[PDB]
């Protein structure tokens, strides 16, 4: 299958990623070195992750060595919640762009919908634990974000974990200038996703999946939790396929005509997760996978839950 899906801005985007939330700082520069050693041409990363200057790292050596050109990398970054006031979102896009020593972002998110209070800290909490909320709402905060393109800081722009009803929103902006070029949301066997994808396809709008392994290495993990890569059912289809799980796994979302973005510092799970483009699933594999659904999520967050733009309220 082709290596890359064409977005609404015109540019082709790698169905496969390397994700990087969660990779230690003094792991990433070398996983990020490997992946593009490997083949990998889209890294996936945020300022919320802490990380950027190390990947910026390895993005910059890779460049410098000549082992990649510039115009065959597409790196993604996102705009942080305590930064969806108008006057912020400039400087957030170039602090990125500075950590990752880039000229320009080939795409740019809202991280969430949901707009935080700005200042130091990424989660600004009131005196009872609830998060507080900026009253800038995300049509003014897309603006912000369509002048990045038209200043010449990103290529595309896109956004992330907003549900139907907050696409919606955008696409229905009065004025609005550009669509968003890419939604991206949590999607796996237990999330599959399939009323959200369909609407965002339907009007153009490419999704990224996230956590496509699960997210085993996320925090809040608790052992009652449900494991993809130990599901047995996913495991036979992988047998079958002679290939691991995590590949199947990986491959299940490129058959939806998703992009995917599985996070790894491992050098040798960076490699074997990027050898999916010689296998098929069948359409009663893919049939099979989607049956798995029952709208787990890795990432939800109680102390969002009362923000008027919190996401998974709505059905989807
Ligand atoms: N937009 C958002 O709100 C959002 C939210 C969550 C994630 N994301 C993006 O999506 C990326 C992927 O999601 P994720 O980090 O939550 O989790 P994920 O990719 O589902 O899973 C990563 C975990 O799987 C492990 N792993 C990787 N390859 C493996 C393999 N072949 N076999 C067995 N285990 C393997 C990794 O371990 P090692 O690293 O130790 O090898 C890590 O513990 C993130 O890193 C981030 O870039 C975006
Ligand atoms: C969940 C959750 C998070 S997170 O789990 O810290 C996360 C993980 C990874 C990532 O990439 N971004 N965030 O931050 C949020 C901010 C707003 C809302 Cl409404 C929900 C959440």
């Amino acid at each position: 299958m082709a290596s890359r899906i064409l977005l609404n801005n015109g540019a082709k985007m790698p169905i496969l990623g390397l994700g990087t939330w969660k990779s230690p700082p003094g792991q990433v520069t070398e996983a990020v070195k490997v992946a593009i050693d490997v083949g990998y041409r889209h890294i996936d990363c945020a300022h919320v992750y802490q990380n950027e200057n190390e990947v910026g790292v390895a993005i910059q050596e890779k460049l410098r060595e000549q082992v990649v050109k510039r115009e065959e990398l597409f790196i993604v970054s996102k705009l942080w919640c305590t930064y969806h006031e108008k006057g912020l979102v400039k400087g957030a896009c170039q602090k990125t762009l500075s950590d990752l020593k880039l000229d320009y972002l080939d795409l740019y998110l809202i991280h969430w919908p949901t707009g935080f209070k700005p200042g130091k800290e990424f989660f600004p909490l009131d005196e009872s634990g609830n998060v507080v909320p900026s009253d800038t709402n995300i049509l003014d905060t897309w603006a912000a974000m369509e002048e990045l393109v038209d200043e010449g800081l990103v290529k595309a722009i896109g956004i992330s974990n907003f549900n139907h009803l907050q696409v919606e929103m955008i696409l229905n902006k009065p004025g609005l200038k550009y669509k968003p070029a890419v939604n991206q949301i949590e999607c796996h066997p237990y999330l599959t996703q399939e009323k959200l994808i369909q609407y965002c396809q339907s009007k153009g709008i490419v999704v990224t999946a996230y956590s496509p392994l699960g997210s085993p290495d996320r925090p809040w993990a608790k052992p009652e939790d449900p494991s993809l890569l130990e599901d047995p059912r996913i495991k036979a289809i992988a047998a079958k396929h002679n290939k691991t799980t995590a590949q199947v796994l990986i491959r299940f979302p490129m058959q939806r005509n998703l992009v995917v973005i599985p996070k790894s510092v491992t050098p040798e799970r960076i490699a074997e997760n990027f050898k999916v483009f010689d296998f098929e699933l069948s359409s009663q594999d893919m049939t099979t996978l989607l049956s798995y659904n029952r709208n787990w999520r890795v990432c939800a967050l109680l102390s969002c839950t009362s923000h008027k733009d919190y996401p998974f309220h709505e059905e989807f």
